């Protein structure tokens, strides 16, 4: 009858309460377990029996290279017997950027992965955590919802994680993507998908951390008016593997960053060029240094360059992971 | 008898030849005189008087500060003359979230000013420097701009200073502002307003520039996961004034984050803590450091940094600033 | 000391109720009354004296001219009074394009009035009614918002009522105004103000219904590939005094729409031109019958020509309303 | 060994003239044939092989659905050779949300059709035809662009016709897709893809006008307040096969309006539900007459009902293709 699924808590704001019906202040996030969410909606049942784990509870603030290892390589491990049909994941609203395309670069599966959270405490007046937990794990349990990619679920909305992000600071509508749309909307119970993602990820993966220990170290420094070379000399002097340049305009460099990034190169260290706009894509240029990052962001950009240096250091093959990813 | 207008020039992607026809990725800028970009448009004798005179001629991304002033000084100078009407800026694209900010805190007149540039070689198959050009001098020539704050023209559309940005890396539509809107628009040889900015500027500014002659040293580091705190140290170490962080929410702060932001602040050093979405407004939090940015942009928050501390140090009254202004 | 508000009802998806709680769709609109609204947000009484009137208790699309007509007057002579400051109200989405301009034309007053509504049912999982009235009640207690226009507020942002539109058939953030933005947002128990409309409204409108008590009736009529003459026929053989034209592109017409059009103005009677794409201008075009809306949609253009007509027939006159209104 | 590909003129507003270089509101359309635009771009031989054939020289405003009918066969034929890669065709303004979506359920092929326009004259400053003509090329010639189905090409966009539609009036950029986005951009000589439809098209479609010489009637009804009922005896009383209504909210209907439908829906023509608004899903509703569109605008959802009354008649047959084209 109905499918079993598997709810994976590290924290966030759905799970976690205030200190008054309409406080929307600086107060401590992620406190809830995953015993109780099971309670505040019962009408969950219906859709699907469901067990639940505790990863974590830390600020997505905080959220560290470290866990990401830990969630991936657990991930493929439930997803791989035959009483776990789907997988649901509560987090934070602050990084929700890069961790669910993390995971779209290495799970091993077609087995829907399902990423949820809350811009409203679950103590707000009008609190989204449970309808947006209600609607993330109908999705979980759909066939037809298979083979699409890691997926995000938030107001309503169905977005992949290669295109989504957090456009606004503190609204409801905040994640979209002006350019790239929606995969699906849920309205009146049942669910519309409209579109496919035309990238590679998950199955066709190459990128596999079956046994990995530690990532490289991958600095993001910001492009301005009169930026400071000296900004670079330190990433240098400890030793990191790669730098994102989020610059200007279609990542353009001063007179000084262009310095800076050759100084780096020379060093044995990748760097790649990110828009500093939030949209669009960087095309390449042979009178500037560095790699181009393709229509990636810069915080996306950190997580593939952080496992395109594990795989190789040669520039050729990176580039061309950008353009195919 | 018409209007008297100046044009004053900086070269950018308006007046940059191109290699050849197609070819919209790989040039120079900074490489044609005002001269002949008044040359390639009569019909713009038919607005106005014009009048103009190179000061720059150098690409959008290397300008400087201590170029901002000179500028500042140069226009106030041409505006008190009662035989000048209004004024028309060309820049580059790449640092125009900035350039236009700063004339909007320290010019002294109500009569219009206006920046202009474009996205695409003069060269281009369908170059919009020469349509974004005479539509900036009529809007310049109106009666009805005066009072409005500092304005920025481009693809048919006007829009404020104070809001207007870059949001995509290559397309020609890319100056928006998601919550705001645009105070104006230009259709069919005719303009239309429609609101109005409804905060501090201009003729009621309470910076003055014009008597100094070197701005502060302002720096700005980014947040994202596993961000590293040595970056702030090297600030710290080599003097800057104020620090402008983009926050991963909220402005929300990690561990690291969190013990940077401190010791910078514990040094006679101010911190305004910004937003790297892109649109939004920063809560004020009595459980995080540094002041808050109304909904100010990193870039446009640093320029507002610069002036404040020309002026003061006490930080109570720097934070009723970015709520005014 | 506290302030003291009074609230108009009018029905609603907001008071509307479901057999379920994971019911969107499928309820009865204009189920409870203005009592059980205030007892369910207990939060309310810290905002100011609350009041209530059931005005009527239906469903947005069954709303009708004889009651807009009234509702103004009852808010007329109840700001005139020294005992209210302000006043909200309550109505339904399906036509919320339409009642709040109405009023921005015919209130006479600098205090504030405010509409308010809902996406989903009062027995929904996250009802966004609480909130929507939490924040309604805020913006008209506040004093900083008088002579800004009619305003309406939900989902947290303050949009003016000529403007703002329900751009998306069932999304829980359907209206936004494209090339206008917002007035203000509602962010941590404060409200922030950033722009001003910048047309004719309230305290300075030359329409007073006050002593009137039956408005012109007005058609609206689509544009599309092969549309039909005698739609045009039918309407002119109803007595209809003015009919608003919903075109393709700008206001194009067709070869049977020039036939209609020019038909119907002989028989005396006002024609204006206005375009289904949902913004932006439509030119003036003598080449062209009929007049045309500056910027105004279908619907706000139908409200527009009704009051238009009350005061004269003069087609020129009329044409200076639609550009300054 | 570059391809052929053949231009099938229409002729439409980027083929318009006019006086002065700043022209752009009162011109003649379709004035120019197929024969000089391209000697308006030689860089086009760059591509590949190209010839021209005139269809028609009249403007959106006037486009019957004889001549579709008529283009859509052509096409075919034209299609079904050898010495024939990929074919565009240059249409006008006004009425480009229908004719891409006709051909896209009746062309059976997998070679590109693509559809090109500009909303300037030729004559006018940084008109944007040529432009938009050689990226127009630049698409069809590719091989990586079958399968994909018909493509809409405007101001460097590559969007889909089952989504695209004119969004502002007046705009350089109006076309847009809110909720869906574009499926691929084109920026320095490269084209990027990142999306795929996911309906039912071109091939896989049952739908054929191969042996078709007329359609059936089709009228669109508005939807708002105070609207007549003497309206839908107009379209009744003249043997119309098929109603949409364009209703207010998510399709809502008002008294009048439920007794306008009931009224037809028993005489025996086929009614279908859209929205007014311009975007989002109509949702199932037992308690309302008619069928519901999916989420297809009027202009849409026209053709798809006249296409679908040339098979059957049965009502839950059609409401089936709703939900899947």
């Amino acid at each position: 009858n109905l499918p079993n699924i598997v709810i994976l808590a590290t924290g966030g704001t759905i799970a976690g309460s205030a200190a008054a019906n309409t406080q929307t202040t600086g107060y401590k996030a992620g406190a809830l377990g995953v015993e109780t969410l099971i309670q505040a909606v019962p009408e969950l049942k219906t859709l699907a029996n469901i067990k639940g784990e505790q990863v974590a509870s830390i600020g997505s603030e905080n959220m560290t290279s470290d866990v990401l290892l830990t969630l991936s390589k657990r991930v493929n491990e439930l997803l791989a017997r035959s009483d776990v049909d789907g997988v649901v994941i509560t987090h934070g609203t602050d990084t929700l950027d890069e961790s669910p395309y993390f995971l779209n670069l290495t799970v091993k599966s077609d087995k829907p992965v399902v990423f949820v959270a809350a811009m409203r405490p679950a103590t707000a007046i009008s609190a989204d955590g449970p309808m947006n937990l209600y609607g993330a794990v109908k999705v979980a349990a759909d066939k037809n919802s298979r083979g699409r990619g890691v997926l995000v679920v938030l107001n309503d909305r169905i977005g992949s994680a290669r295109f989504i992000s957090k456009t606004n600071a503190s609204t409801l509508d905040t994640f979209k993507a002006p350019e790239e749309g929606y995969l699906g909307v849920i309205i009146g119970d049942k669910i519309y998908y409209q579109t496919r993602l035309d990238k590679v990820h998950t199955t066709r993966s190459v990128f596999d951390v079956t046994n990995v220990d530690k990532l490289p170290a991958v600095d993001i420094i910001y492009g301005y008016q009169d930026d400071p070379e000296y900004m670079y000399d330190a990433s240098i002097k400890h030793g990191v593997k790669g730098i994102v340049y989020a610059g200007m305009g279609a990542g353009s460099v001063s007179k000084r960053g262009d310095a800076g990034i050759r100084k780096a190169e020379s060093k044995g260290i990748v760097v790649v060029r990110s828009s500093r706009t939030g949209s669009g894509i960087v095309p390449p240029d042979a009178g500037q240094p560095g790699l181009v990052a393709d229509s990636l962001s810069p915080a996306k950009s950190r997580i593939l360059l952080m496992l395109a240096l594990t795989k190789t250091t040669n520039p050729a093959v990176i580039q061309d992971y950008f353009h195919a990813y």
